């Protein structure tokens, strides 16, 4: 869902092609083989904060 400011106006024929390929590849993945290294890093960066602060652990 890309927010335009004369960007998809210039690439209107090329922009419409990889807009259909994004609602197709992400509808099935949805942070799976897009993340993997990102979901390991989120349960690591947030876990360092939570064990120190919150209430205690």
């Amino acid at each position: 869902t890309p927010d335009v400011s004369s960007a998809l106006d210039k690439l209107k024929e090329f922009g419409n092609t990889l807009e259909d390929k994004a609602r197709e590849l992400i509808s099935r993945i949805k942070q799976s083989e897009l993340s993997a290294k990102m979901r390991e890093w989120f349960s690591e960066t947030f876990q360092k904060v939570k064990e120190k602060l919150k209430i205690d652990s």
